[PDB]
């Protein structure tokens, strides 16, 4: 069965170490500015929808600007939608003329420009790839895309499968080293429990071209053999407030994805961006649950990242410059997430992230381990603490009102 290589295991460790990445959802749907599900939500004819590519020209696109804005947040990788459910390829593929170079006046391989900029800024680059397709006539139809006017609902699974494997070969050979392939769409065939996605062969292909490329699949299931990371959508592992994540937590590297407003693709009615404080909290709570955070922006049809999104990124980076040592290269801390906050850990250090506390003292259930030292991370002032039957009790100088009041504990062994 699945034997992950030494390189793959190293890449899993580096992934868990980086903690924070940015999701970019960009395609033809940015013209419509009503969301990447609009083609199926509105039952748009597939040929009519394809006509939009003739008017696609994000004149202000600047991959360098994007990646500099993203790096100023402290994020270490980008996950970019190379091709979403709409079926439009944002890269110069030779297996379909329905792509940004051939089909639009822009005539520019957006994916290549991104990969170059990412390489220049030392930001790893992951590729989102859609297992389902609402445009191609050989794509089989599950629950979505049943009213786009296509002629063969059953599709030609052999043709379409060969097409995906050839495009993945393109993406893995032409754009230098690729952090991960992020598959999505599996849930589209869940109504058909016998649907054979032929995943062993595809994962084998990916690992055969680049053995350190991680493989994820947003299937909301217990991971399948050959996957290298587990995806939780709009929820933290073991949580299910958004209704998409009832699956158990595995021993694979965990990653949570989330939007900065309410949608993945650019939405012109939706300018309700979460505060900087909410965003830092998402990141820290994820780290405290031993998971990465993948935070999304939907770029505009003129090619600029939304301005408010960029300012949020800038302010999150201002916080990260001060507190990143408590997040980077850590794992889920020895003390489970509580209502007051979370803990992370690295070496002999356990970081207590006090996010939400009304008191001037905090009880921690640390029994076996001995707490050798306790200081305020920000300036290294003492934290008095007393042992008791069930743990320790920190005595704080004030009721914390910071975004994250971090106390650094040194433990033995
Ligand atoms: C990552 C998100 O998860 C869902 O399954 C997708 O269908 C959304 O459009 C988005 O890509």
């Amino acid at each position: 069965k699945y034997q992950p290589t030494e390189a793959n295991l190293k890449a899993r460790s580096e992934f868990q170490d980086n903690k924070f990445g940015i999701f970019l959802h960009w395609g033809l749907y940015a013209m419509l500015a009503t969301g990447e599900w609009t083609m199926t939500n509105n039952n748009l004819n597939y040929k009519e929808y394809a006509k939009l590519a003739g008017g696609f020209y994000p004149s202000k696109f600047d991959a360098d600007k994007w990646v500099a804005a993203i790096k100023a947040s402290g994020a270490k990788y980008i996950c970019f939608t190379t091709r979403h459910h709409e079926g439009f390829s944002m890269f110069d593929t030779k297996y379909s003329d329905y792509n940004i170079v051939k089909a639009t006046p822009f005539k520019r391989d957006v994916v290549k420009e991104l990969a170059d900029a990412c390489a220049k800024h030392g930001i790893k680059l992951h590729f989102y790839y859609s297992h389902i397709d609402w445009y191609r006539e050989d794509a089989p139809q599950g629950r979505t895309g049943r009213r786009t006017g296509r002629p063969n609902p059953k599709g030609d699974w052999k043709s379409y499968y060969q097409f995906m494997n050839n495009q993945l070969t393109e993406l893995l050979t032409n754009y230098g080293p690729i952090g991960a392939i992020w598959f999505d769409g599996w849930w589209d065939q869940d109504i058909n429990p016998d649907f054979d996605w032929e995943l062993p062969e595809q994962y084998a292909l990916i690992h055969r071209l680049q053995p350190a490329c991680l493989v994820g699949n947003n299937h909301h299931q217990t991971p399948f053999a050959g996957e290298d990371i587990q995806i939780f959508e709009r929820d933290l592992p073991g949580e299910n407030t958004a209704g998409l994540s009832g699956q158990s937590v595995s021993h694979l590297p965990l990653e949570t994805c989330e939007t900065m407003n309410g949608m993945w693709g650019y939405k012109i009615t939706d300018q309700n961006y979460k505060s900087t404080k909410t965003l830092i909290h998402y990141l820290v709570k994820a780290a405290g649950k031993d998971a990465n955070l993948l935070m999304n922006i939907g770029p505009q049809p003129d090619g600029e990242l939304p301005e408010v999104a960029v300012q949020r990124l800038k302010e999150v980076g201002e916080w990260m410059s001060k507190y990143g040592e408590t997040i980077y290269g850590t794992r889920g801390g020895l003390v489970a997430p509580h209502d007051w906050g979370v803990t992370t850990q690295k070496g002999n250090k356990l970081y207590v992230h006090i996010l939400n506390l009304q008191d001037k003292a905090l009880f921690l259930p640390i029994v076996d381990k001995k707490v050798k030292k306790a200081v305020v991370f920000a300036d290294k002032t003492p934290v008095r603490f007393t042992k008791n039957k069930e743990g320790i009790v920190l005595e704080l100088a004030k009721v914390p009102t910071d975004v994250d009041y971090v106390v650094e504990l040194t433990i033995d062994d």
